[PDB]
DNA sequence: GAAGCTTC
DNA sequence: GAAGCTTC
């Protein structure tokens, strides 16, 4: 997730 | 080491 | 299997 914490995604 | 799910 | 990097 994020980032941080991609997306998600990406 | 945990923290981090939604896409292509 | 690849695709997403930055936080705590």
């Amino acid at each position: 997730t994020x980032p941080g914490v991609t997306x998600p995604g990406v």
